[PDB]
């Protein structure tokens, strides 16, 4: 019995693993994603441990990846592309929200270019599922800011172009647990400097989330 994994975005074949806590992702165009996990493992092991789901193995053209939603009763997931898009410019300036849990209920369209005001409204839409205890939703926002802060810092010292990578924001309905990790290395490339487009995406999100944690309404 093959069980299809409930993606929030993208074109890739992702099924639940035969086993608890794993998803399998088909590398469709090349094994570049595998080359890149293994390169980050050699040269930036600390970055891998803190910010990337664990790669457990490869089976032909499938990566056996840590399921980021596994320890969640009621996960809310949001995919934000922070790396360069292939051709298009970003739908929210420095980044592109690709989807989120219940996005359909707020007539979210991934092809729509958004104002600052609309971008913030879509992130606020993503947080509705967390209920109205604004104390525990601030805690979710702050714990995301804590890890994005460190990621923006660490990214200055990493000589990769993160073309096409996303942040996966997760929080539980009861707001008791949350996390953000970096995924989708299939178009990442080696370069001789750091990636300022990707750092500006993260710093922008940190700005947006800070505004929400401080906003007193
Ligand atoms: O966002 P870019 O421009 O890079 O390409 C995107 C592409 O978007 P498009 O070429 O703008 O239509 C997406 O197609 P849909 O939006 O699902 O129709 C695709 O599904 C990957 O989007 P996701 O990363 O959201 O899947 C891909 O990205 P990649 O993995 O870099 O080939
Ligand atoms: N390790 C993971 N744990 C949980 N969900 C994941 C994981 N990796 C990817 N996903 C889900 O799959 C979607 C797309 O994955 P991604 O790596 O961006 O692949 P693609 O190359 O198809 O865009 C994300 O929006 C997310 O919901
Ligand atoms: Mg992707």
């Amino acid at each position: 019995s093959i069980r299809i994994f409930p993606r929030i975005a993208g074109r890739s074949y992702i099924i639940y693993g035969q086993t608890s806590g794993i998803i399998c992702k088909r590398m469709e165009k090349s094994d570049n994603e595998f080359v890149i996990y293994n390169y980050i493992s050699e040269h930036y092991d600390k970055f891998l441990k803190k910010y990337v789901p664990k790669l457990y193995g490869k089976n032909n053209d499938m990566l056996l990846l840590e399921d980021l939603t596994y320890n969640y009763n009621n996960p809310n997931v949001m995919d934000v592309k922070i790396g360069a898009r292939k051709r298009k410019s970003h739908t929210s300036g420095f980044f592109s929200i690709r989807g989120y849990t219940n996005s359909h209920d707020y007539k979210f369209d991934p092809d729509e270019y958004l104002t600052s005001e609309s971008t913030i409204n879509h992130i606020k839409n993503f947080m509705e599922a967390g209920g109205e205890n604004r104390d525990k939703t601030k805690q979710v926002l702050l714990k995301w800011i804590m890890k994005l802060s460190e990621l923006a810092n660490d990214l200055f010292e990493i000589n990769l172009k993160f073309d096409g990578v996303s942040l996966i924001f997760i929080y539980d309905d009861d707001c008791s647990k949350c996390d953000v990790n970096v995924v989708d290395f299939s178009r990442v490339k080696l370069i001789d400097t750091n990636d300022q487009m990707t750092i500006s995406a993260v710093t922008n999100l940190i700005k947006i989330l800070s505004e929400l944690a401080d906003n007193p309404l």
